[PDB]
């Protein structure tokens, strides 16, 4: 492999984490906005059956080269990431 191609493939790659960095950081918005709704609890409420229906929805969405398993871990990270901000 050539330098200017290791180059190429390592800033679309840096490309993208920037835009995960966005999205991520959109969502923390919205979830935030959420938050601000419900009632408050003695502890972040996340209610189950949504959480689990969301992970299954993007598992079924899942055909990149990851493990069903490795993408679910990643979602519930950004998830309660998620939950600490509300």
């Amino acid at each position: 492999m050539s330098n200017t191609e290791l180059e190429l493939l390592r800033q679309k790659a840096d490309e993208l984490n920037l835009q995960i960095l966005k999205l991520i950081n959109e969502r923390g918005n919205v979830v935030k906005e959420i938050g601000k709704a419900k009632e408050a609890q003695g502890v972040n409420r996340f209610d189950p059956v949504r959480e689990r229906t969301m992970l299954n929805n993007i598992i079924e969405n899942n055909d990149g080269p990851f493990e069903n398993s490795t993408i679910q871990h990643i979602f519930k990270e950004i998830f309660k990431a998620g939950l600490e901000l509300q």
